[PDB]
């Protein structure tokens, strides 16, 4: 579990969104596994606006932050799970690292701010849903 709190927005994995998230919906995209809802309180996270390929992510199943090298956001095939059929997930970045069910929502960050959140795992790979292209998170 986990979310990004930027401005008056809450960014979560779409597959983990709550009823309150759907009832206060700003934007959602199943192909990216992202959903954004509105918040009453202002958050403290800031979004990175860059093309970094190195950063640090939080792994809840290890209680540890790990430094990683990650691929550029792209269209990647993700196997069938209990949340989605086998499909191409867009804006996904992969790295070598531990990720098991429960780790979605952990933040990946670089020197510029939050880059994205954990969205996939297994086989010694961790995948992150990028948010750096969502420029509207910084305003309104
Ligand atoms: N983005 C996806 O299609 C996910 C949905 C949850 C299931 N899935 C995973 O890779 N889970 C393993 C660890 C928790 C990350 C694919
Ligand atoms: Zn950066």
């Amino acid at each position: 579990s986990g979310a990004i709190y930027v401005g008056n927005y809450r960014v979560v994995n779409r597959h983990l969104a709550t009823h309150n998230d759907w009832a206060n919906l700003v934007w959602e995209d199943s192909s990216r596994d992202l959903l954004v809802s509105s918040t009453t309180a202002q958050g403290c996270d800031t979004i990175a606006r860059c093309d970094c390929q190195t950063g640090v992510y939080y792994c809840s199943s290890r209680r540890k932050h790990y430094p990683v090298s990650f691929s550029k956001p792209s269209l990647i095939f993700v196997e069938a799970s209990e949340y989605y059929p086998a499909r191409y997930q867009s804006h996904l970045m992969l790295a070598v690292g531990h990720s098991e069910p429960g780790d979605c929502g952990g933040i990946l960050r670089c020197q510029h701010g939050v880059v994205g959140i954990v969205s996939t795992g297994g086989n010694g790979l961790v995948g992150f849903a990028d948010v750096r292209d969502l420029l509207w998170l910084d305003e309104e």
